[PDB]
């Protein structure tokens, strides 16, 4: 469907970003994810992901939810929105894996209407990571990406979706730009639609500075200085357009 060609998004802000984002405001912290997701959507609205008329697929907010506070946990006991970081309490921030199946657990009621969901956070994961997401896949069975598509969890009695992911906008002991940000987000949801790293070479997938840069799926994180920086290679488009047409009428809705 033209028509069924919006992938409907839960929102989740940590107590974190919260903080440190939002300045402990729900206003501040709404506004700033509602305007990053309509500036990615931009992106995404704009991609004719068959270099024709296959366009004007995109994300909205379906859901956002603010958490104030941390998740108060017992002994033993984790979540996502926990005070502490996990598995090491000692490091500004979670194993950013764990941290995503994490969530995914946590969420996975609230997960599990919609066709993606997306964390943010303000942590300094290890190493200058800065996101993390499932890759999704055209793929009739495909766990991972757009569309809630259950693993059972024996530990949880229930369904968990791996239709998520996750941006942090700390790295290095600093906030990230706003543009890095928009970056960030626009490539780990450029997985769950499918896509995967852009390689360099022959392909044409990470051109030289000269010719306009790498594209978003570069897995080494662009600046955003240049003219491909906010667009999808070809190599994305052929992934995420295979994707999109098998999935779209599954989960895809209205604007
Ligand atoms: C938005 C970016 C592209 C996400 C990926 C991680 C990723 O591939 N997730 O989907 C990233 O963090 N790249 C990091 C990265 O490129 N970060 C930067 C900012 C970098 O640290 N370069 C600094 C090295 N002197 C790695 C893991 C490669 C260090
Ligand atoms: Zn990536």
């Amino acid at each position: 469907d033209p028509m069924k060609n919006t992938c409907k998004l839960l929102v989740v802000a940590d107590h974190r970003f919260y903080r440190y984002m939002g300045r402990g405001e729900e206003s501040t912290t709404t506004n700033y994810l509602i305007e990053l997701i309509d500036r990615v959507d931009d992106i995404y609205r704009n991609t004719a992901w068959d270099n024709a008329g296959f366009k004007g697929y995109g994300i909205q907010i379906e859901q956002i939810r603010i958490l104030k506070s941390p998740q108060e946990v017992k002994p033993g006991e984790k979540h996502y929105n926990m005070a502490k970081s996990y598995p090491n309490e000692e490091k500004d921030a979670w194993d950013v894996k764990m941290l995503l199946e994490q969530f995914s657990f946590d969420i996975a009621e609230e997960a599990s209407k919609v066709c993606l969901a997306h964390l943010f956070t303000y942590q300094d994961f290890d190493m200058g990571t800065l996101g993390l997401a499932y890759v999704g896949s055209p793929r009739a069975n495909s766990h991972g990406g757009v569309c809630p598509k259950a693993y059972y969890s024996p530990v949880g009695k229930k369904n968990i979706y791996l239709n998520s992911g996750l941006t942090s906008t700390k790295n290095y002991g600093k906030t990230i730009l706003t543009k890095e940000a928009d970056l960030v987000t626009t490539h780990e949801l450029g997985h769950n639609f499918g896509a995967e790293h852009d390689p360099d070479g022959l392909a044409e997938c990470a051109p030289n500075e000269d010719q306009g840069g790498k594209y978003v799926m570069y897995p080494i994180a662009v600046s955003g200085d240049h003219e491909n920086n906010k667009m999808f290679s070809q190599c994305s488009k052929q992934s995420i357009y295979k994707t999109i047409e098998s999935k779209a009428q599954e989960c895809f809705q209205e604007r």
